[PDB]
């Protein structure tokens, strides 16, 4: 009966990520537009319903204490800035996240055009990326991106909250991280060195052998084993973006998870690293620019918001 | 375990609606063809299975008392002709409704060709429309049509009968209404006047503001609030048709619902109107030509029909 | 919670069937690659995820007694060679079956390239067919092939094992039969004679009338009635193959079922035939070349194999 | 025998416009990359040849006097900045124009990535727009854009230079103009007022009646009659761009023509206006930001450049 | 007025190559079927005309002296077997070549089925390959294949014979070479070594720098400069094939050219090699299995064959 937000969707060829911070004293203006979002999605994306326009509304901690009364999600907190040994993962202020995805750029652009002008003057858009998609789902590093997202049962228990928090049954936690990795050192790097970086191959994306794969690789550090033996997986819709006029080539990481402890332990395996391997090899090239922790509610939660405190 | 008929399907670019009345004393001839319909669908539509040929067999009240013994659907009755103040909603006799939908016209045409000639001589086809589909799901009025159909849970409880009638768990009620609205007055009418008619915009189909939207608009009158606060929604596959040789430009309305009280209250909000607003603004231009109330059974019900009385 | 293998998938325009026998003393080499198969599928098919690359790993009886300890599937046995009156259904040795299916030939070819070279030297590929797909899902006989596969509930209870064997809840049994039917006698045969062979029409694939359809037709002999009145259905992904350089025109039959008693009774209705009709009319033209009985496990069963005996 | 650059191509769903100015003393570095451009196009766009990756190299006046010796195109000059009565058409310095167009964003992005890093350090990219494409070829104004481009003979004599300049037989002249029109006043404007602005309708893009169409409309001012009676047409690939984080909604105008006198007379009919109508109605909303006049050579001219002076 | 055979066609996702030798005394039987080929192409490929079924009939030297009277093509000769220093290029007997290409495998298979059974008993099919196509036009080596085929004027003068032989104005010469390159040594070879082999990159197929590219690379040896300065190009539709049951992974090379001196000088640059570089680096891995020189006539030449001698 709790219908979740469309996070369990395939990767789309175009995507728009919008991190907008809410201005002071403009609570009820966003409280108007928050039930209107699914109406705008069904209004716009029904023009070409075979484009699969799907918005993912997400709300941070500050926007939760401002906008909503009653309960609170249990692990919803501001994104812990990870000041590691060499690489730092910053956290810019962002109240709400609009994650838009469809088959083409225009319908995402029009949904975002109608989104901020349903709450005109209430928000300033802090982060504006138009994430496109490479040839066979690659990123700018050249490796195929996101091939280990689960499906079915191993995905709905990976993302959707059950009754471990029954007031928010259904719903995820989001970690956006806008990277801006350089290509000057990455392109001069050779391919087998880059496969030591990633942990899988580049052309065919075969995972490497367990003894051949180094301990500080990305696919080596991001896999998380529990003590019972089950592995915890997240679903990430990482879409590359970039502007050649500034020479920017970045991959907008965005990870959906049942609890932010899993994503934060992955980020601890990357930035803080393992106690053997204290650095992740992709962070030698990728520097995070933005960061934020958010919460997806159900679409019923946007349909029936709790009253404004 | 009751598999419903494929009503929960997206809008297809071509559609064929058949309202055929059963001749006198030809009961067992249709009783032969009624289990054969899903076999014909799987037979024809498997040629190009990425055309999604899907028939929706529907049965009226007279064909229920003739064809089937045992129980009866609780609210199945002949379509109440709504003789309002100015606009009248007539009800031509039609026993069964064949609703066909697929990606192209030809496979719907061939399924309909095999449908009446599986029961040859038993029926006369009263109403023959070949509903095509406009650019971005528009109708002949120019507005995008059917953008507020629900999905998922809010659709299956909107259409499929639970155990409030347990002998027909799964199954809908159909209201066909073949409109023949004129374009001479509609085209000379200006756009903003037409947005007062509809209640949403024309180009981008944004719903208007609640104070800006007039009370006699279509989207204003057709949304139904209950006393608990939930809204009752129906699913409609309205497909435009037309013949320019007669100058006909019509939209074949067809609405699927869990109970005909909801659709009939929508028709009462349109023709009879609200006690404040006694006329719906689209009925100034749209005159209904046909009308009928039908019942979708399950496909198991066509597989296992009750014995012929 | 048991996730089955992707057998409930639509027919794809290209398919690769691999019947590879395991060499002596190479048990642990295949035991390495058997958890790696879903990883290779998610690795390769994520390049163009709208190609739907889906492998179906299947294991015969000999490979079960060699590879796996613990329990055994209840009806898993070597494929009983049917030496009928005139037509014989042979059974070549084959340990495991790799059934690959996607929208194009190349990604199936690359998955098969990575499959045998994940277990290099451990297997010899006995049977190598590249099954393509005709115009509207036809076969080389000219008839539309596989139009009576069930969907939904009538398919999951047709294929997936419940708790009648609770140690293998979810999982099917496979009957491959590589036919090599001649076209010289079939093409000189007239159309209506061929519709007596099949039991359905050729151009539009309408099923024939029950009195018009002969008793020795294919669609007449292969439908199985039980004593309670329900019919037992299987799901078959029959893909045509062929080599004109040898003049070969064959249809690689492959049938998935909940229990091999159903498929074996269909084969008894074909080769042994009915006690009235002892021959199936398509076996006058189709001679089986290969044969094998296999078992699909769950993908969890490949993820968590029982320990190697 | 002179093969022109691919200007006679249909409008593509994604486009990248690059206006890069050449740094001082970096002439031979661009002289290396200028024959390499068609090689890079055939190298990258052959991956998915059904994406139609097509670059249009264009060279301004300064880059012509720097890069090329020998002759000069007859009307090639710096873009005359039109300081009208109210609206001004500026001209930023830009040496060369890279016009990229294909079915998707990624292959244009990769061609542009390889374009500046074939001449690394020689150029600074002044203008960086990623032009996407709306629903039915619309722009951000909502009107269908570019429906009056000619085809066939009326297009090749509209764009390609014959032997009126025989040293550059084949080749066009380009007028880029990056507009940044506001949507706050345009959206509050009503639709029939906007049809007075454009001169055609908005939903169906029917051209208005000749008496109904005002004299200061866009389609009224931009059609140019000669004294013999023929009309001079240009081909424009106007692609919308925009950034909602700055609130930018612009249409990157780019017009290809046989001679810049035609495009400049169109710009004089817009900014300077007619002596009756001195303002074009779309310039009330559209303010030009950039501007430049360039020259397309043949691809043979890039294959065989004249020697560097 | 001479319409050439459809050699100037894009690379198709499926292809069938058929090298059939004509039996002794079966001249008039092939002389019947040779005008019937374009009729069979228009007959079969018009079913789905958006599959682009296109046959390329080719005739060797022996079939020319047997089948046709009158003139002879000037350079038509049996394929000179190149017995180099280490690699040998053999030449199996093959009279005619049937090159079939379309969007899918089935219509090529059906055209080939109707081709040999229009001349039943007159031919034996010596070579039977079903060439499929990799992800982004790659081959089994992993490199993108055929990205330097010309287009337009530089292609029609590269392939079609003018009036240097006016009796066969229009028409090409074909060099088929079925390679069977091993993957065991190629896969263990590293990427940059393979880019020394090819001469271009692997992932993005950028051509290497002229000083970085070695002299014995494939792209280094196969480009042919003339003494006037123009380069002679051929058009090749190289399609990969293979059978994993034998472990075969081959690329069916097929090259169309205006004169076989160009293709033979390319083969001399490969097998015999340059006098500096006597071996081509891809021939370390690729061993030719078959070989043949053929002649494409015009389709008018098949429509109006010269009388049988
Ligand atoms: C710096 C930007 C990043 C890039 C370019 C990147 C790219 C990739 C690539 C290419 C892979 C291998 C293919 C696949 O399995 O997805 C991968 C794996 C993965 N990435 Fe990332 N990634 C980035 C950051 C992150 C972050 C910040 C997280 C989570 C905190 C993350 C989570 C994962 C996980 C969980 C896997 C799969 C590990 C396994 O297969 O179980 N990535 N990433
Ligand atoms: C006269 C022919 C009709 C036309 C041309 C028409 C067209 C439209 C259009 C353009 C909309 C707005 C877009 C959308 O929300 O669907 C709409 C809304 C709707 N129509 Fe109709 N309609 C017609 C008759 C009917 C009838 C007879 C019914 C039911 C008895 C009906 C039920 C609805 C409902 C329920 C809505 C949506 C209200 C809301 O959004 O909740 N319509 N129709
Ligand atoms: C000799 C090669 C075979 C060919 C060419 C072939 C082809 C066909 C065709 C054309 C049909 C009718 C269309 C459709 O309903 O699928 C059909 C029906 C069927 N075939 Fe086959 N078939 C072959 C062998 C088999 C085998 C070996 C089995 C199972 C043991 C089998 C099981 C069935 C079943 C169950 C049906 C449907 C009967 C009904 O509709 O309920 N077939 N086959
Ligand atoms: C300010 C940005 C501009 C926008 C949004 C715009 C948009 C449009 C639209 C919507 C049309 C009508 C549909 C069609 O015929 O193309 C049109 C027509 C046209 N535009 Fe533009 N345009 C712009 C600027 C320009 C400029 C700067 C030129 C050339 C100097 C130009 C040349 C034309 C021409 C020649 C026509 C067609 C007139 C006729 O049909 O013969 N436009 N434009
Ligand atoms: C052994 C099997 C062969 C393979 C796998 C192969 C593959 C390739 C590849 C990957 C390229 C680079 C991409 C492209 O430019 O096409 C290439 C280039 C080329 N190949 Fe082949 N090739 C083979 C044999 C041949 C033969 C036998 C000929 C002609 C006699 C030939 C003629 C060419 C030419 C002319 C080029 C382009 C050189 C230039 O760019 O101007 N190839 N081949």
């Amino acid at each position: 009966a709790p219908q979740p937000q469309p996070v369990l969707a395939p990767l789309t060829p175009a995507a728009v990520f919008l991190v907008a911070t809410i201005d002071e004293g403009q609570e009820a203006t966003v409280y108007d537009a928050l039930p209107d979002i699914s109406g705008l999605v069904r209004a716009i994306g029904f023009r070409d319903p075979a484009k699969r326009l799907s918005a993912i509304t997400s709300i941070g901690s500050d926007a939760w204490d401002r906008l909503f009364s009653g309960p609170r999600p249990a692990e919803l907190h501001p994104f812990r800035e990870i000041d590691g040994g060499r690489h730092h993962a910053p956290a810019t202020p962002g109240d709400l996240l609009f994650h838009l995805r469809a088959e083409s750029m225009d319908v995402c652009f029009e949904l975002a055009t109608k989104l901020v002008e349903a709450m005109s003057g209430a928000i300033t858009i802090v982060d504006e990326t138009h994430g496109f998609r490479f040839f066979d789902n690659r990123d700018l590093m050249g490796f195929v991106d996101g091939t280990e997202n689960p499906d079915g049962n191993l995905a709905v228990v990976a993302t959707q909250i059950g009754d471990e928090d029954p007031d928010f049954a259904g719903g995820c936690y989001v970690h956006v991280q806008k990277y801006l990795h350089d290509m000057a050192s990455w392109n001069s790097l050779s391919v087998e060195e880059q496969e030591r970086v990633i942990g899988r191959t580049k052309l065919d994306d075969i995972e490497l052998d367990d003894d051949v794969k180094p301990a500080n690789s990305h696919v080596a550090l991001n896999v998380i084993e529990d003590e019972d033996g089950n592995e915890l997986k997240i679903i990430r819709h990482n879409m590359p973006f970039g502007e050649i006029g500034k020479g920017e080539f970045g991959t907008y990481y965005i990870g959906y998870s049942r609890t932010p402890s899993v994503t934060e332990r992955m980020l601890d395996n990357m930035f803080i690293g393992d106690p053997p391997g204290n650095t992740d090899r992709i962070l030698d090239f990728s520097t995070a620019i933005t960061g934020g922790l958010f919460f997806t509610p159900t679409v019923d939660f946007l349909d029936d918001p709790p009253p404004l405190p």
